[PDB]
């Protein structure tokens, strides 16, 4: 299958390439290799972009 996750909190993106979610959106993880942020898409917006790792859990 494919793997999920969930955010815990709201984000407003702070800078252009990150991407802003809601509190309960699912996420995918495009990409991890840069640390702490990830590169997520939001299956509940179908918007991309960075993220705060430790914004999310596991689905």
């Amino acid at each position: 299958g494919v793997t999920t996750f969930v955010a815990l909190y709201d984000y407003e993106a702070r800078t252009e390439d990150d991407l802003s979610f809601k509190k309960g959106e699912r996420l995918q993880i495009l990409n991890s290799s840069e640390g702490d942020w990830w590169l997520a898409h939001s299956l509940t917006t179908g918007q991309t972009g960075y993220i705060p790792s430790n914004y999310v859990a596991p689905s």
